[PDB]
């Protein structure tokens, strides 16, 4: 029995509008690193089989997502966190950050002061500090109605980038923007495919293509964060189905996996792009719809121009790059408490996938 | 604010989410009625536990109940993402295993084998947990004696659209109905890379089959369609006799060798004199896992026949087949359902692919 639970992990399984967040709360040994990005590096280089065992079949599946919690390192942070999926490790994730804020408060990782209606929860992520706020349900001790995250600085990186793709797509114009991860943002109409669950496979294909061509043709580099230097996601957007939504989108990333949520980092990136182009005013509410009909809300809270520091879109005529502080709001639920087990003789203790390449 | 406890298992990669507590009270005077009740009035329980976000498109599981049938230790109803089912070889092995490892049935002092009898919608499934050398209750592997199995109809030729054309299958029962077909007949080599193609070929073949042949379980009217296609070929593992993948539901492949598929395969071979009683048959999966099997005996059912029963036989030939495999516990889970959670009953993004 003592030997059964050797190398086990404990998780709070959650979801944010259908998208998994497997939040691993214990089981890791000490992981060397002086910051969250280094701990993530250590995991990827030395312990990547853990991610595979926790994320993939049979304990997960090809669209599972999660995170390891750590003690916070940065000043003012409550919780350290490293995100993972079926392909690798993202520097940030909006839906998991929303889930983490929700879990922190619902399970007592962070104390709720008496008679409080909002509880802050600051996450120390590999992308930087993410300031969360849990909004409590009126008349409960610590039930969370929904959660806000103030993202790391977001920005438009390169505008009107043409990408050459095989038929039936061809030339597609995209923007490249940072919202925690680098996205390539492309309207669906430029792919010939409208956004629906029926067309998902065509979309997943279209966005694995587009993303490879991008990382071939276009070098990106976060100007304040050396370690962030590829386009991890493709955000395909179109007209809203929901009347409350400005737009619908699906984000394709990793092993051509599709995000079920409206995507928080993606929403930050979209809003930074709209804002840079004068199509969104500061404080205005922006609503993004998912493929499942769920909504995230967002607003741009502040702008800054960073002197002497430039990205491709920054004009010759301008001093510094424009960045924005974007808030994203959504709702997460606890769906289970799990103790995941790994028998040394389990031939699938490190998981498996039947997905091609 | 509902709450279920589960022992999450897998049998050589194939899920078995065994629900041990928290289910509502479900009527029925036998296990088939209990399953009928579940499917007509409580399908939301299955959907919540099997589908995303708590499960996924290839999740599989079972609800434990008090046994009803005399001699049984556990009542059980199986299910997957497509519906509730009557029998499941891999989940039976997992259930036997969990039953002994978590102390649902007793271990006699100094025993090396523990019987666990399951009361399923398809009848009694007599299982045995084989214990590891000197442990309180660590399970080495488990055997199940399937419900009676048989060849049903033989060398059925099937004209499929190209590139397939002519393919010959046998049809057999192992707790579920199967169409057994050589991979070679389809022109596809069995591998992970070819899974998509094998899943299509399974659908196409299955369709033409149910179109061109009606089938009937001559002891129960209702069980009357071929849902599963067992595609087999040369083994990769030298211990194995053959390799196979079972295609079922909606372009779903079984990750395990498939217990009921294995029983059906053995009934087939036996009827063709290709397998002896007591001989050990080893069947490999697409992931390289093995189940072992042995025909324990045969029987004739006087009066009763099926298309293969030759004129003069008086009764169809059935066999009793035993299947053995290993299941692992991969989690102790407590599944939660907020009444305000819009996905409390889960969702799937998987489409039925259809033309016109
Ligand atoms: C969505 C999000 O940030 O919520 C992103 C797209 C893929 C996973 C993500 O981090
Ligand atoms: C395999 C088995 O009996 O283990 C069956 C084929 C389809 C689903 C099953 O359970």
């Amino acid at each position: 029995e003592i030997m059964r639970f050797k190398k086990s992990f404990t998780c709070i399984d959650m979801h944010t509008e259908g998208e998994a967040a497997r939040i691993v709360t214990s089981g890791l040994p000490h992981i060397p690193g002086s910051n969250m990005a280094e701990k993530k590096a250590y995991l990827q280089e030395n312990m990547d089989y853990l991610r595979r065992g926790i994320m993939l079949e049979p304990r997960g599946h090809d669209d599972m997502f999660g995170a390891f919690l750590f003690d916070p390192i940065e000043e003012g942070a409550d919780l350290g966190i490293v995100f993972m999926d079926t392909g690798g490790y993202l520097n940030m994730c909006g839906h998991n950050s929303i889930a983490a804020v929700t879990a922190a408060v619902e399970t007592g990782i962070v104390s709720v002061p008496a008679k409080a209606t909002n509880v802050p929860v600051v996450l120390d992520t590999p992308a930087g500090l993410v300031r969360g706020t849990a909004h409590l349900q009126s008349g409960t001790e610590s039930e969370v109605s929904n959660a806000s995250i103030i993202n790391v600085p977001s920005f438009l990186y390169q505008q009107d980038v043409v990408v050459v793709l095989p038929k039936p797509y061809g030339e597609v114009r995209v923007d490249i923007a940072f919202g925690g991860n680098f996205f390539a943002i492309v309207p669906a109409e430029q792919l010939g495919i409208d956004i629906s669950v029926q067309n998902l496979s065509r979309l997943q294909e279209a966005g694995e293509l587009l993303r490879t061509e991008i990382n071939r043709s276009v070098k990106v580099q976060h100007p304040q964060l050396p370690h962030i230097n590829t386009v991890d996601c493709v955000e395909i957007y179109g007209p809203p189905t929901n009347p409350e939504a400005n737009y619908k989108n699906v984000v394709i990333f990793g092993n051509r996996q599709a995000d079920r949520s409206p995507c928080g980092t993606g929403t930050s990136a979209k809003m930074a792009t709209l804002y840079a182009k004068g199509q969104l005013r500061i404080g205005e509410t922006f609503v993004y719809e998912s493929i499942l009909g769920s909504l995230f809300q967002g607003r741009v809270l502040g702008e800054e121009r960073i002197p002497g520091v430039k990205v491709p879109v920054t004009k010759d005529a301008e001093e510094g790059m424009l960045v924005v502080t974007a808030e994203i709001t959504g709702k997460a639920f606890i769906m289970g408490f799990n103790t995941m087990l790994f028998d040394p003789t389990d031939p699938f203790k490190n998981g498996f996938t039947l997905k091609q390449y």
